[PDB]
């Protein structure tokens, strides 16, 4: 609702600025146009005093300044963005070590819990053999280890079927 | 027909064919965890029967622990495999990147190799117009070269804050 209207302002300043930008463009162009008529000129009056190839050689060093300094500004542009990208490349590794730190701290607790609960698997294991036949017993170990395996199996298919989901999703779309 | 197109439509089919069958294989193991499961009541109503409530409640704690601590350790164990996952490829995309930025750094070598020779070049040029010209038309020279190379560059400047403002429009015109 004011997202919209906040966008519209956006959308319509950033027109105006790229207008602007082109216009100044402009001028700049017609100086360059012009200059080069200077140039023109210029190449003229030498043309008359020197021989041809002094001539050429006069235009085509004029031609390589021009060619040097668009180069060296377009590799200087590159190199830029490539610093840049890389710093970022590098901001996200440090997240993800800290995502890591953490999941693995996490990850100790959670064995350190297992453990305990094994050592109370043990505790309950007594207490059935104190109070139940030995076929319920053996019933209940059963019960228990096909519990955590079910737990894994399933876990297993969620995994590969979201990801082929995932897949999915994206050859469909492309 | 063309190929390609085949070739990913029969992808994709097989795609779904397969996520069919795995749901099934899924539903299998539902049902499964839901027969597993009254054995586990049947269990804790014979225990409960012969003992006390207290020790009927940590039977029952303990059935629930074993469940809930595989689940935390197998996703954490996925949660992990998929960060190291990504760790590896922020690995090759910083390698690609900083090969790029080496075979930069070698034209930039290059480059200004060749603008110390077109400048050396440029004064023989220079001694050149000083022979065969006037004073004045060495001095408009100079200044014709250097307002080219000042122009160049503030062109090259708005052509790149030209760029980047159609970068920012472009991607602001989908949300």
């Amino acid at each position: 609702n004011l997202i919209k209207q906040k966008m519209d302002e956006l959308i319509k300043h950033l027109n105006q600025k790229i207008v602007s930008l082109k216009r100044e463009q402009q001028t700049i162009s017609e100086e360059c146009s012009a200059n080069d008529r200077l140039g023109q000129d210029l190449f003229a009056k030498l043309a008359e005093k020197v021989r041809p190839s002094e001539a050429s050689k006069f235009r085509t060093h004029v031609d390589a300044v021009g060619n040097i300094t668009s180069l060296l500004l377009s590799l200087s542009e590159r190199l830029a963005q490539t610093e840049s990208s890389l710093e970022t490349r590098q901001q996200e590794r440090g997240a993800l070590e800290s995502k890591r730190d953490l999941l693995y701290e996490q990850m100790e607790e959670a064995q350190r819990l297992k453990s305990d609960i094994e050592r109370r698997g043990v505790s309950i294991a007594g207490l059935l053999a104190k109070n139940l036949s030995a076929d319920m017993c053996a019933d209940y170990d059963y019960f228990i280890n096909m519990k955590a395996k079910l737990i894994a199996d399933a876990r297993d298919l969620a995994v590969r079927i979201k990801g082929s989901e995932e897949q999915l999703s994206s050859l469909s779309d492309a």
